[PDB]
């Protein structure tokens, strides 16, 4: 029940599994949830929830289609 409140910062470790990765990738072959959890080896529910985090952070760029694909966005 205390992991509970010490949520926040625990997805935060799978937003750099993530970032991290979307960042190894390149802008422009953008990776879909189903391949992040691959790459590194979360579940598509935690990839998804990551995948949001960082897209509603202005970090991910996220590209329509099916399914969706993400790529860092490159914010110079």
């Amino acid at each position: 029940l205390s992991s509970h409140f010490q949520e926040l910062s625990i997805y935060q470790d799978q937003e750099q599994r993530i970032l991290k990765f979307l960042e190894e990738l390149g802008e422009g072959k953008a990776t879909t949830a189903h391949d992040l959890s691959g790459k590194l080896g979360t579940p598509k529910k935690e990839i998804n929830r990551v995948l949001y985090s960082l897209a509603k952070k202005g970090k991910l760029q996220k590209e329509a289609g099916t399914p969706p694909l993400w790529k860092i966005a490159v914010s110079d």
